């Protein structure tokens, strides 16, 4: 049964709510983003209207196989009507395709679904700057001090220039990126931008970028693993026993790997700086873990909010233990007192 923090009042709306059977009183399912625990569910035999992005449709019609007709995209930035209710899809800064949900309700009340996000100052003047928000339904991942991170952007710098020092040194190294979903493509991508590579991977995942909507993909990305100097893998094989079975099947093309592991927020992030950071190694083989996340910090989150001024704030993630609802709880609180709506 589908639970209230994923349920849109005053209208025949959920969103990811596809585990669940059929909902009662549901005539439209939104879907905020293609990751497991947001589409688990659907399949080829669902027959009801699903409302998402261009690209989360790319991938329900060719990696779930939902028929062509129950699939409805619609554009960003855009007031569209929806069985009788306005709504707008906003860029989440998470995967690609990931969007946050504004619906004008038709008595008056304003919701913002957020999905997941990561929130950024540019979201202040976005269509979100024109009204007043009644209800956000939160992205919590992270609402907590402890939970620091560096910028994307700084994460990218130190990835490129720690690929491109090792290779430089030693030309006979392969460099190998973990993944096990959407999202994060910027590690993989800048890296091999900057040893003037393709991307290798398997034909499941080459399947996927494929679907993305991202400009000249042709020139970045490759099935021939043996044409690449930067391979994919699953996030499981990023391990000393799983690399060393990988570099075999190389034919003795390489003589070390340099792997990378994007992880989200790890506790050595309350101790080391980004530049700081230094691998895991055996022999011939190093392991970077790397904190690109694509969710909210805790000050991110806290600027986003702070800026809105919601009337009501419903969080959707740690919401399954009373000390986290009530971490939570304070934290909001807080933070109205301290700008004063
Ligand atoms: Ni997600």
């Amino acid at each position: 049964t589908c639970p209230f923090y994923k349920k849109i009042p005053g209208t025949g709306f959920t969103v990811d709510a596809f585990q669940y059977g059929v909902v009662e009183g549901c005539t439209a399912y939104f879907l905020t983003h293609f990751h497991s625990d947001h589409y688990a569910g659907l399949s080829k035999h669902f027959t009801f209207p699903v409302y998402c992005s261009e690209i989360t449709g790319n991938l329900l019609k060719n990696k779930l196989h939902v028929q062509e007709q129950y699939i409805h995209p619609l554009p960003l930035d855009t007031e569209c009507i929806v069985n009788g209710v306005k709504v707008v899809l906003l860029d989440a800064n998470h995967c690609p395709g990931a969007v946050m949900i504004l619906f004008y309700l038709p008595n008056g009340t304003v919701i913002l679904h957020t999905g997941d996000f990561r929130a950024d100052p540019s979201m202040e003047r976005s269509l979100l700057a024109d009204q007043k928000v009644h209800m956000l339904y939160l992205d919590t991942t992270y609402c907590s001090p402890e939970y620091t991170f560096p910028s994307q952007q700084e994460v990218i710098r130190f990835a490129i220039n720690t690929a491109f020092e090792a290779v430089t040194l030693n030309p006979h190294a392969l460099v190998v990126c973990g993944t096990y979903s959407i999202g994060k493509e910027k590690v993989f991508l800048a890296i091999a931008d900057v040893l003037g590579s393709k991307v290798g991977m398997s034909q499941e995942k080459y399947k996927t970028l494929q679907c993305l909507n991202i400009p000249e993909i042709n020139s970045l990305i490759t099935t021939d693993m043996c044409s690449s100097l930067v391979h994919l893998l699953p996030m499981m094989q990023i391990n000393f026993k799983g690399l060393q079975s990988h570099l075999k099947k190389c034919g003795g093309k390489y003589n070390q790997i340099l792997a990378f592991r994007p992880t989200g927020w790890t506790h050595s992030n309350k101790f080391t700086r980004i530049a700081d950071v230094i691998p895991q190694t055996k022999g011939n083989i190093s392991i970077y873990g790397i904190p690109y996340s694509e969710h909210s910090s805790y000050l991110e989150m806290k600027r986003f909010v702070q800026w809105l001024k919601p009337q009501k704030i419903i969080p959707t993630v740690n919401v399954g233990t009373w000390k986290s609802r009530s971490t939570m709880e304070k934290y909001f609180r807080e933070w109205k007192l301290e700008a004063g709506y």
